[PDB]
């Protein structure tokens, strides 16, 4: 049995780990080949100065930027099989910088010894299902040797992400704007916008955080405009909210009310698309970003072809723990431990899940929904169970601290749901901690 | 019937369509034509976009053209032999028109030809496979309008997807730490973003000098050109320094191979491009550095391992539009059985001879004269209007001289059309002062 894993981000790392964990217990695991286009694993977490296209002409993958910290409480991502105490030995504050979180992430994955399965600097060019042999043709470009080769596989797990191919809407006047226009995906360094007025369009994943990085690092003025429901956050004195953008000229933005302001740069925080150029329509997932995409049994299995799998393709309220559950589930399906219903029943099961999804209004409902999804997957495998209700509860006190004050939510502390450890206060308040580094974070004063 | 896939509708793809249309106008039986273009409109590089990185559909942005771009060489060197500047603009214009004017020109030709009807816009080529059992090509494509992936069968394929879009972007020590903007020439859009800033231009590829000129003209505080290559020869303005290669950067500063250090606000990597065809496997895929004579191409056009596959405009460009034409006419007549191909071994041999001659090229004059001879060879074989290549070369000579005189005024010079003999009038505004790059201001 021969399996292909597209991508060495957290999802592909989870899949590898799922298989190593089955084997470490004593089962005989299929051969694993994980193709990764970057020079090293980590996916989104592997930060790069590069933007647009990479050294090989491949789309730059990572959207992460300098000075980024944990989006939510670290206790909400803490791995179900590997604790923050286990890895660091010391208690730490609740919103670690990217570097810190990365060290934690690789700590688990290298203790697992799964690196041996990965082909780096190798981009999946095509995946094709052979009707006659019930096998897959995966065509790959190796950028080290510069050769395009293909090899056959029995199962394929797609772990290539959905936060890398930008949705970039055009607004009337864009060709003439004398300032810089970039998608959030291209944002690297908040110092570039020091003393400048930045217009921030949209309300997708990084809109609120990108703004607050610019603010913290000395932007002159921020303007947020968006089309979704206004979160009543108290913004700082030089942060302005306007109705949606309609047009721009050489140096000005014009909003729906009829007001205008001088704008030095425009960051489109307008989201991403599910994009799989290596896929034909018989295998290609088409969906907007949501809690419940169609055509995926248990949110993981490609319904038109049970031999193909997708990890991490849902909108991510939960992240790392969800990828694990999804991976473990997919592993047990591939290995023959869990038999799949018929296409008809899979489709109908997914419909019940969609119908549930359409019902959700509040943030609490949305976590509970995703928590229940993960609980469902965990129940079917030997994945260790974790305190989902209390994790939901923690997510919700994070949303609460955001509402109280959007600029200081990162100085709050939370109780670990793996070890019960209350996180200590960080030595430096967020606003003042300009230093991005692990070495800064781990030390004192 | 016979059907042909044309990949890309830049100058080259437009030209191929024009080649077939002209044969039909002369009364020939034309194969069925299908042209795939990932952008919304034709023009290739010349279709300007504000976008960088990835386009509205998640496809890599193709154009590397920036605001305020004017023709690098005299327009007299790129005039179509069958579609004249006089015919198009109805009147004499200066010799270095801005982008939109040249964009207006090139589409003016194919609008008249009525070839828009063969083109499928907003459609990205995903894969091309040759089928041995069928002697035919499967072209898999993504229509971003319908959001569907399909595949059609073709007897011949002509690849016109360009080779100046996928950048080569080297790392220098400290790039992760650098506090300012780092971009490739490919991403460069508007010189204004650099008003009052110190800009480092790394390398000496095609656009190094011109990007620096834009920044200078639109008010950059200081420019620094650094490169490993031999000195360019140009005396720059007062606020522009040359340096040997970059070595490393810190938070604010760049460090050079001569022990020098300078604070820089932005680094522009002018390091060129790679030939990149993610839709081809090793059997069909041209692999080469940018040069006057790539290998594996008979007459610079015919893929030798599969003579049913063709490439237009894949060589480095002294000539541009005339060349794509000669190439498009040549590939037309091969497709239409008008020019049978010699053996594979014989094809490799003609290629070697053109390669060995290329290795002997030792001056700029020799290089464009070489390309001129290559074009003359292609044109001798077809009904493409012959035009005075030797006189075109002398126009290149005159242009290189003008650059050597004063690099900031070379665009203020006029030249005689080798097609109509029209003498380009002096433009109403010197380049340094013509801040407005529009077609309306230009033709006023
Ligand atoms: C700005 C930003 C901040 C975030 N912050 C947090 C946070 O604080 N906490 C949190 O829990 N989550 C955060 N996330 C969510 C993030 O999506 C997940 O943490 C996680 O990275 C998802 O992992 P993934 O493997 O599914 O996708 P990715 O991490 O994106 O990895 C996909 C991998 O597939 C590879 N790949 C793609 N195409 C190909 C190809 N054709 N061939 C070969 N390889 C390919 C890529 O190189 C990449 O390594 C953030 C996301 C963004 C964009
Ligand atoms: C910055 C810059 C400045 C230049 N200035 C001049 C100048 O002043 N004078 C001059 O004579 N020449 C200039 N050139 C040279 C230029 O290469 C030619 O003028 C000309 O544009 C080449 O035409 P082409 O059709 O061969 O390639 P392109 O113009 O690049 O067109 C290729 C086409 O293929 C399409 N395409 C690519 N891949 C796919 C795919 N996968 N699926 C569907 N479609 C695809 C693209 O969208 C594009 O339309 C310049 C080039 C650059 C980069």
């Amino acid at each position: 049995t021969r399996i292909a894993i597209l991508g060495a981000g957290p999802s592909g790392m989870a899949q590898l780990r799922a298989f190593q964990s089955a084997q470490e217990k004593g089962a005989e695991i299929p051969e694993l080949v994980c193709f990764e286009k970057q020079a090293d694993w980590g996916g989104q977490w592997n930060y790069t100065w590069r933007t647009g296209l990479d050294e090989n002409g491949e789309p730059v993958h990572s959207s992460m930027y300098r000075y980024l910290w944990s989006n939510g409480p670290k206790e909400c991502l803490e791995f179900a099989d590997y604790t923050f105490d286990e890895h660091f030995g010391k208690p730490i504050a609740s919103y670690p910088p990217r570097e810190v979180l990365w060290d934690y992430i690789k700590g688990r994955v290298e203790k697992a010894g799964v690196r041996k399965y990965i082909r780096f600097n190798t981009a999946v060019r095509h995946v094709e299902f052979n009707e006659d042999s019930q096998t897959f043709t995966v065509t790959v470009q190796d950028h080290t040797t510069d050769t395009i080769y293909s090899e056959e596989f029995d199962y394929v797990v797609c772990c290539t992400g959905h936060f890398s191919t930008p949705y970039v809407p055009e607004f009337e006047g864009f060709e003439k704007f004398g300032g810089r226009i970039l998608h959030a995906h291209d944002f690297r360094d908040a110092l570039e916008f020091k003393d400048k007025t930045v217009l921030l369009v949209g309300s997708s994943y990084s809109a609120e955080d990108i703004g607050s990085q610019c603010y913290k690092y000395g932007a002159k003025k921020l303007i947020s405009c968006y089309r979704t429901a206004p979160m009543g956050y108290k913004w700082p004195e030089n942060w302005d909210e306007r109705p949606n953008l309609v047009r721009v000229d050489t140096e000005n933005a014009y909003f729906a009310d009829g007001s205008s302001e001088k704008v030095d740069a425009i960051i489109l925080c307008t989201g991403y698309i599910h994009h799989f150029p290596f896929l034909n329509d018989d295998l290609r997932l088409v969906t907007n970003n949501r809690l419940w995409p169609l055509n995926l049994y248990k949110g993981v299995v490609w319904e038109d072809n049970p031999k193909f799998f997708y990890i991490g393709m849902q909108d991510q309220w939960y992240s790392f723990n969800m990828f694990d559950a999804q991976a473990w589930y997919a592993r047990d399906v591939i290995m023959g431990r869990l038999p799949l219903p018929s296409k008809e029943e899979m489709k109908a099961d997914s419909m019940a899940w969609r119908e549930k999804e359409l019902t959700l209004v509040t943030a609490e409902e949305m976590y509970t929904y995703q928590g229940d999804y993960i609980q469902n997957l965990i129940d079917m495998t030997d994945y260790p169970s974790f305190d989902i209700p209390a994790t939901n509860k923690t997510f919700l006190e994070w949303k609460h601290h955001k509402k109280e004050n959007i600029m200081t939510f990162r100085d709050h502390s939370y109780r670990s749901l793996m070890t019960g450890t209350m996180a200590p206060k960080h030595h430096t308040p967020w606003i003042d901690a300009l230093d991005d580094s692990l070495e800064a974070y781990l030390s004192d004063k």
